[PDB]
């Protein structure tokens, strides 16, 4: 599923991401835009052989099991395919664990390079939240 901007903001808000660990909703919408273009089915393979899955491009080296990332962990205790569903609940629950791991949203390269420091609240302007 390809979310609309306000559609995703509203789903994310409903799942408790607004101000989660101090990150306002716009940060999460911005990260999702640049990680996946709001597409829950986005996958991208990394040169180490791990793969990033879903709307927040969660990586199989630590966070989910795809059966093909040898020596990897499964810290969200989920098949990576669960991160591709049209229902974002699994991606959100796992992202809450990631952002708690010490480095905050810097664990998302696109957020650090394209969202961090910018006027992120623009990503939720005009939405009925």
């Amino acid at each position: 599923k390809v979310f609309g901007r306000c559609e995703l903001a509203a789903a994310m808000k409903r799942h408790g991401l607004d101000n989660y660990r101090g990150y306002s909703l716009g940060n999460w919408v911005c990260a999702a835009k640049f990680e996946s273009n709001f597409n829950t089915q986005a996958t991208n393979r990394n040169t180490d052989g791990s793969t990033d899955y879903g709307i927040l491009q969660i990586n199989s080296r630590w966070w989910c099991n795809d059966g093909r990332t040898p020596g990897s962990r499964n810290l969200c205790n989920i098949p990576c395919s669960a991160l591709l569903s049209s229902d974002i609940t699994a991606s959100v629950n796992c992202a809450k664990k990631i952002v708690s791991d010490g480095n905050g949203m810097n664990a998302w390269v696109a957020w650090r390079n394209r969202c961090k420091g910018t006027d992120v609240q623009a990503w939720i302007r005009g939405c009925r939240l």
